């Protein structure tokens, strides 16, 4: 279960992340205003 | 089970993410304004 | 389940984001004021 | 199960994002206003 | 299943993607206002 | 099961995405108001 | 050496230039949404 | 060397310069949402 | 040299600007929105 | 060598500039949202 | 060189700039949210 | 060389600046949200 605000952000955001990664399952993202990622990474072998 | 509540950016935001990633499975992603991304990654062998 | 709330960004976003990556499935995306991307990489072998 | 809210973007968005990827699948998407990819790379051998 | 909210834009955008990507198979898209891709890339041998 | 919301951009957008890519399979597209693509790309051998 | 911007206004004028004057060389002039005037009222005796 | 930026207005404007004077050389001038004036009223005797 | 930025005004703008002079030379303007003016009123005898 | 910001007003503006003055060169101005007015009044006897 | 930032008013403006004075060479002016002046009134006799 | 910072007023303003003077050269000048003025009055007898 999962609920959230409404927010107003009058500034002005700047996001730089110069992520980096290796993995067998790999996810990256970098987003603005507002997002939900909901990822299900399952493995085997 | 996801909600979100609704909001306004008056200010002016700049994303310049310099992502890199190598993976048996990637996905790699920015968004302005909105965005929700659901991805499931499920790998064998 | 997912659901998101309505928003107005009167600011001027740039997006620049310099993605690189090598994999066996890859997905690369920006997107500007909205999108869902629901990527499911199912992967065998 | 997905779903988004109505928004209006009044300032001037610029996405310049330079992606770069090799893969046995790959996709590159950059949008504008909206968009919705669903896309499943499902692979073998 | 995949649904999204009017919206419009006042502003100007400018979408300058230089994309490059080798695969074993390869999908390239740039949309302006609006766009929805659907692609599923399944693969064997 | 995919659905979009009608949409009215009063902007001049401008788009000049210098794609570039090599497959065994290959798809590209730049389109302006609006497109839906459904490209299912099955390869063997 | 002169240059302008562009501008898109949705709202409504109402311009009503009410003006008098004595003239041994005069120039009047009122526009509406566009308009650019250069005049040299240049004079000998 | 002169330039100017880009503005959009969805408000509503009423403007009434009333105006009067002398005039050995007189220029007036009203305007709606845009404009531009370059006089030189250069005299001799 | 010279330069300006971009504004975008939702409100709604009244202006009455009511002026009066001598003129040996006179220049009188009004203008909404956006407008530039650049005037050499040089005079010999 | 001048140079200017980005400013966006969603209130309303109201301007009633009376002035008055004796002319042997006179500049007189009034604007409204956005406006640069560059004047060299240079005279000679 | 000059050089500005930039800022956002939500709040509503009035201006009243009344004056009055002798000219023997003299520059009157009056603006709401944004404009640059730069005037150089170089005399002889 | 000059430089200036951002500034964002939700607050509202009333500027009513009378001013009287005598004019070998004088200059007056009003404004609201922003402004810059540079002006050389330089004279000779």
């Amino acid at each position: 279960g999962s609920n959230m605000g409404g927010g107003m952000n009058f500034g002005a955001f700047s996001i730089n992340p110069a992520m980096m990664a290796a993995a067998q399952a790999a996810l990256q993202s970098s987003w603005g205003m507002m997002g939900m990622l909901a990822s299900q990474q399952n493995q085997s072998g």
